[PDB]
């Protein structure tokens, strides 16, 4: 309804604010901005390179006393170039320092796939292939485990794995702490129904991310079907006098799962917050689910060899 609660205890803010694709300069007056209209989670990740500038519109609203610390919900993401085990406190400090906190909320494996190690995050082979390493998302958990131990973050989850990666973590000898989140791409072309139900079976809590299909997102060919341009949800929209941006965002929300849009444009994130104040009938929510298309935005075709890559498992 306004929070869902994860298995620590801990209130996660069901609205909150994406920071991919946000450039430097603009994402510290957007997050600003979101503050100020009562947004209280901020989805962050070291590899969207604006986590230094995320940070300085959160210090702002902290020191100038506009939110307390533990009003906010900020999340970050261990990305896949520091996937071996060594290398993962490093990472979650980088992540500390940039965004000018003491602890992190919740700080996620951003993506199963562990890259070769080194400054480069996406390092390439011959083939415009990404390389691998060689480790296991397991080990990679044994180190965010002692990241809780710690005090440094407070929640532990995941992001885009697959029903039997997160298995894989759930079955695993000597386990401390089980994922709390699993953030994955859901919205009407790809409502993820069975991986939903069972990461909720299993108490892990669902954040939806790209809810209006990531419009500019680089890839973007231009003969891709748009989400916020669809007229059949621009028509349900139009009957509750909202925008598609709005019911997009309203659907995850009613599914009870966490939504994340990303906006830099400050009348978007006033728009984007104008979504508690009406509900969506049956009908409408079944129309909005029955567009799955199984089509996915972030598909990342470049990682497919990948032995962990997520997708070529049907959930
Ligand atoms: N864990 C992962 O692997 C992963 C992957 C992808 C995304 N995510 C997270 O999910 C967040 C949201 O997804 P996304 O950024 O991929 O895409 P998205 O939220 O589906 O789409 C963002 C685009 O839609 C626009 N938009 C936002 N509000 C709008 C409104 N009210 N009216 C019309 N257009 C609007 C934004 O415009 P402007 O910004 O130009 O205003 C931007 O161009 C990301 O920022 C990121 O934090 C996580
Ligand atoms: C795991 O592989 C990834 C993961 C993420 C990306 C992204 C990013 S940062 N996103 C799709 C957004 C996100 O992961 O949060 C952009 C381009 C290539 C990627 C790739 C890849 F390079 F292979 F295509």
């Amino acid at each position: 309804a306004s929070h869902l609660v994860l298995y620590t205890g801990a209130k996660m803010p069901i609205l909150g604010l994406g920071t991919w694709k946000s450039p430097p300069g603009k994402v510290t007056e957007a997050v600003k901005v979101a503050i100020d209209l009562g947004y209280r989670h901020i989805d962050c990740a070291h590899v969207y390179q604006n986590e230094n500038e995320v940070g300085l519109g959160l210090q702002e609203k902290l020191q100038g006393q506009v939110v307390k610390r533990e009003d906010l919900f900020i999340v970050s993401k261990l990305w896949c170039t520091d996937h071996e085990k060594n290398l993962v406190k490093g990472a979650c400090q980088t992540t500390l320092r940039d965004l000018k906190l003491d602890y992190l909320d919740l700080y996620l494996i951003h993506w199963p796939t562990g890259f070769k190690p080194g400054k480069d995050p996406f390092p390439l082979d011959g083939d415009g292939n990404v390389v691998p390493d060689e480790s296991d998302f397991v080990e990679t958990w044994e180190a965010m485990e002692e990241l809780v131990d710690e005090g440094l973050v407070k929640a532990i989850g995941v992001s885009n794995f697959n029903h039997l990666q997160v298995e894989k973590i759930l079955n695993k000898p000597g386990l401390k702490y089980k994922p709390a989140v699993n953030q994955i791409e859901v919205h009407p072309y790809l409502t993820q129904e069975k991986l939903i139900e069972y990461c909720k079976s299993k108490g892990i809590v669902v954040t939806a991310y790209s809810p209006l299909g990531s419009p500019d997102r680089p890839w973007a060919k231009p003969e891709d079907p748009s989400l916020l341009e669809d007229p059949r949800i621009k028509a349900i929209a139009a009957k509750y006098n909202k925008t598609t941006a709005q019911v997009l965002i309203r659907f995850p929300m009613q599914r009870n799962l966490i939504v994340i849009p990303k906006s830099v444009t400050p009348e978007r994130i006033a728009e984007n917050f104008q979504v508690f104040d009406f509900e969506l009938s049956p009908e409408d929510m079944n129309t909005l689910l029955s567009y799955n298309r199984n089509w996915r935005v972030c598909a990342l075709m470049s990682c497919a060899s990948h032995k962990d890559y997520p997708f070529h498992e049907e959930y």
